């Protein structure tokens, strides 16, 4: 009976989307009581102008995370100046893979300190990580002082798994929140991810999921009868 | 075959690639005589530090093109300083779709002017455009003064087709060059794309293609 809407970060990140489409996307989400909307930097100002109660989240160095630190910082800074309340920042996976852990932590710390007012979520790209790397990823995000660790950008051949979220939840030990995203297109999946540890859910199907929840809540029993 | 290596922009853009792999990629491409390597901003310094004859290309605002103009500018400038000789810039498709053509042209013009020493290629993302939008795309790239109009980006449900290349070439009518990319995995395809009008080939399988070219040459003669 989980109110999934409050966990949803509805994403409208497709490049072919018009500004009008972004506007109505933000409106529908607000109407459905969805917690937040995730958009690309170009759409931050627009989203914040339309949004009333819905939080405005902006993707930084998305989706590849291979922009220079200075560029990620500028993008993070400008995102907040355009009205961003939350930042889903893609870390530098190549540096991580090259074992430049300090560089990864410092890039995140620098981006965070230049944007103290926003909630910081670090996308670590779990579909490219094995168990050990995920444990390291968690320690990196915690050392960086992130509020959340986001599993995936969606730009991968595999969606996030329940195993991945369960592991992150266990490794975290309550010192960081978890955002499950990537391949989540329905209510049952969103619910399972939350039950597995997710504190927030990333999806581009937030409207459909929110409606399916509404339908079930209106029709099926579960209250006090 | 008409030496396809001179047309190849070998791309190494997956984020899971370590810096050791990027180095090996650039080295291998160099040994095979590939025209250029295409990398993300972070890898430009590394790529240029090992590249001898291969040209260094950097993707800007890649692959979504929805970054602010200001950041795309900074990214482009930083790329040049790191050693980039060519820049493959993703235009703002949202703005395009919203009919903000002037915005789109102006963003590109601005990026180009801050990096006058680099070859400028505009990725228009053809898999998200119909025939009419492709023709408008061509007129935008020409108006912006780009050297090449690039088809895909690689992150799309479909690659480029011979029909798209033929279309772009005829619409261009010698006013801009064409770089075909997206789904080009082998020599046969690379050759057909060039025959269709491609002046450059964007591919992540450049090593395989160049090797196939050498093998055919050495085995046939």
């Amino acid at each position: 009976m989980i109110d999934v809407r409050k966990y949803i970060d509805n994403a409208a990140l497709k490049p072919h989307l018009s500004e009008k489409e972004i506007e109505e996307f933000v409106l529908k989400s607000e109407e459905l009581g969805i917690y937040a909307v995730c958009v690309n930097p170009y759409h931050v100002k627009l989203a914040s102008s339309i949004a009333k109660k819905v939080k405005v989240c902006c993707v930084i160095g998305f989706p590849l995370g291979l922009n220079k630190t200075s560029v990620k910082v500028k993008e993070a800074v400008e995102a907040v100046r355009d009205g961003a309340q939350e930042l889903d920042i893609v870390w530098n996976l190549s540096a991580f893979k090259s074992e430049k852990y300090d560089f990864v932590v410092e890039e995140l710390k620098e981006i965070f300190r230049e944007t103290p007012s926003a909630v910081h979520k670090v996308i670590v790209e779990t579909p490219y990580l094995n168990e050990e790397e995920i444990k390291k990823a968690v320690e990196i995000c915690i050392e960086a002082g992130a509020d959340f660790i986001k599993t995936s950008t969606g730009f991968a051949p595999r969606g996030t798994t329940l195993e991945e979220v369960r592991l992150i939840k266990s490794s975290a030990k309550g010192r960081i929140k978890v955002k499950a995203s990537g391949g989540i297109r329905d209510l049952e999946t969103a619910i399972s991810m939350i039950e597995a540890g997710a504190d927030r859910i990333g999806t581009s199907s937030g409207i459909s999921i929110a409606e399916e929840f509404l339908k079930r809540h209106l029709i099926l029993e579960h209250h006090h009868h």
